[PDB]
């Protein structure tokens, strides 16, 4: 795919599952230099670390992370993504708690749900959506990557291993609430299967401090008990964009 001597592996920026994350640049003849993030890799487990790359080239979207390609006749195995400058959403919001408004917060769960509506559309689900696999760059715009998580599980996913673009949507539930804590974790220290009892015993997280109420009432929505009661991701964006059009909505707390 990626010829390796168009690669400048810069910085080591992180650790995942199959070794280390780097900041790097990728220059192609007739194209401009791109920054990109390298993740760097057993056979069967090279074909886990690439399989990320072949399901994330299924996709083109504004809010799903671009593959930028890979190199595997060469080693080390490399997968190149768009280098996403904020990196994760859970820890850069805890960086800025506090420090981005509403209607920032509001337009970062927008882009995140157009990634998922993108998802389900194509019939894919995502089963891991959570806000610590949203990248963040550097205009603040959110794209899904990642491609069982008690805490962010629909309940019919824990119990019965149905996954749908309906659990996707209680698991989108909870990113909201992640987002509008700054990155908290849900349930705070409950176990995990003190979050399953409670869940099915009715409890719901409560709205974050300064939360408006028509997005935790999204919430609830997104964390009926119901499945086909939840609201589907095109009603979910189009719930957010007449948030932000009419920004007044989101004064009461
Ligand atoms: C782990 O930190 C970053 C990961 C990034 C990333 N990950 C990623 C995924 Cl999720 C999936 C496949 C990949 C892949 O890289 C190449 O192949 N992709 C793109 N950009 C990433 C950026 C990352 O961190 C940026 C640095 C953030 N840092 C700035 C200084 C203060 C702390 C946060």
């Amino acid at each position: 795919e990626i010829d390796v001597s168009y690669v400048k592996i810069e910085e080591v920026i992180g650790a995942g599952e199959f070794g280390e994350v780097c900041r790097g640049r990728l220059k192609a003849p007739g194209k401009k230099e791109s920054c990109v993030a390298i993740k760097t890799l057993t056979e069967r487990q090279r074909r886990e670390f690439l399989s990320e790359a072949s399901i994330m080239g299924q996709f083109e979207h504004p809010n799903i992370i671009r593959l930028e390609g890979v190199v595997t006749n060469s080693m080390p195995v490399m997968i190149l993504t768009e280098f996403m400058e904020n990196g994760a959403l859970d820890s850069f919001l805890r960086l800025n708690d506090g420090q981005f408004t509403v209607i920032q917060l509001v337009g970062m769960l927008r882009g995140i749900a157009s990634g998922m509506r993108y998802l389900a559309e194509m019939s894919y689900v995502h089963r891991d959506l959570a806000a610590r696999n949203i990248l963040v760059n550097s205009n603040l715009v959110c794209k899904v990557s990642d491609f069982i998580p008690i805490r962010w599980t629909a309940p019919e996913a824990i119990a019965f291993r149905k996954f749908t673009s309906a659990s996707d949507a209680w698991s989108y539930g909870i990113v909201m609430w992640e987002v509008m804590s700054f990155g908290e974790r849900p349930y705070w220290d409950m176990s995990n299967q003190d979050v399953i009892n409670a869940i099915e015993q009715d409890y719901r997280l409560p709205p974050p401090p300064d939360c408006p109420t028509s997005l935790h009432q999204l919430m609830l929505d997104c964390w009926q008990k119901d499945r086909n009661a939840r609201p589907r991701f095109p009603q979910v964006v189009s719930a957010l964009d007449k948030m932000i059009r009419n920004p007044a909505s989101l004064k009461i707390v």
